[PDB]
């Protein structure tokens, strides 16, 4: 089981990479070993490959290409009426084609999840208090952009404000 | 039975890391040593191969791509009354193709489930009393993030409080 | 899992450019250790290729080209009338065409987040107060310049203004 031994330790090393940006980019807002961090991942180690196949529409005579082409009329009109028309058309056409292949990496990030708490200090020689919303947020959005979340991937962030010991 | 000796130590490093990432973000919160947590792993050795063929559908003819056509009209009115209408059509297509070959991995995470224990101090010096119905809730949330709960692939986690001896 | 360790090494390197470059700008106007920022990246790794086939329409007959015509006449009046009018047509054309084939790069930047945090000092004895607006803005478009920035890929960007410890 040599495969999976090493798999976990490629693991180890994204979410230690992004648990130390968090702790950077926070350190000097609430202090130096206030913050704490802890990072979750999952990733994908399968092997994919996909092809594409594209034809532009053709439907409109006005972006329609022509090779060949044969247009017979007959139209008989008699009196003394019958009235025998007649079409024949026939048509050979020229598309477009686009191709593209695509051979996927492995080990990319499927989801994230990080649990952040702060500490009460809130004075310096006071009982501590708790820290005010806009404090809060702009600590989430920013440790938010650090962690990198995308909506549609599914990501996951819950931070709590809590005393320590 | 070398194979499934090899298999248990995988699965024993799997829920050895996880078990000590839950520690460490709750320890500053409740204690050092006020916390406890033992995980349990089911993972999929199998072997899975899958090939997908997927077409875009044309029945709308202005997203249809043609190669050849033939289109015959013929009406003849007669008096003196009859209408002998004929119409003849055939038509050939160029159609969207998509290809995925995927081949899994072996060794992913199925389903897990995780039993955490905390301690009943809550006090310098008084006795011992239940911790707040916040304060719980925080924890389950961090313990959540910690561990990666995932609702569609079935994970459960269930934390009790009570004193320790 | 060697290719996964040296990719981690790749999107260090490009986070870390970035970086500094947002820190130089930035350094005279706020002051030499008075900004921090850290920057995320998404990189793409997958191999992908793509061909491409276009064909200019030839609709109108002013923009067409021809190799070769047929083109018959019928036409008899008949008095003591019938009127047997005919005509055939068949036509080829040679068209237009356009080839490009592409084998795109590994290692391309997907979409980037950065976050930027600045001091109070705002005086030379007084206490800390806020920044001007358009310091901000100002701020603001010269580190989005310096990054960047990219609506259509996808750029994020938050800037706050926040006493330091």
């Amino acid at each position: 089981r040599d495969l999976n031994d090493a798999q976990l330790k490629f693991a180890n090393d994204v979410e230690s990479r992004i648990q130390r940006r968090i702790e950077a980019i926070l350190s000097p807002i609430v202090g130096n070993g206030n913050v704490h961090a802890q990072v979750t991942a999952q990733l994908d180690f399968a092997n994919k490959e996909q092809t594409e196949e594209h034809y532009s529409p053709n439907g409109d005579a006005s972006k329609a290409t022509l090779r060949s082409r044969q247009l017979n009329i007959s139209e008989q009109v008699g009196a003394g009426g019958p009235r025998s028309t007649q079409r024949n058309e026939t048509s050979n056409y020229e598309v477009d084609r686009t191709i593209r292949h695509t051979k996927m990496n492995v080990g990319d990030i499927e989801r994230l999840s990080v649990a952040v708490v702060v500490n009460y200090k809130t004075l310096a020689d006071g009982k501590p208090l708790p820290l005010t919303a806009d404090q809060m947020k702009q600590i989430e959005d920013l440790t938010r952009e650090a962690m990198g979340f995308s909506d549609k991937r599914g990501d996951t962030l819950n931070v709590v404000n809590s005393p320590f010991s």
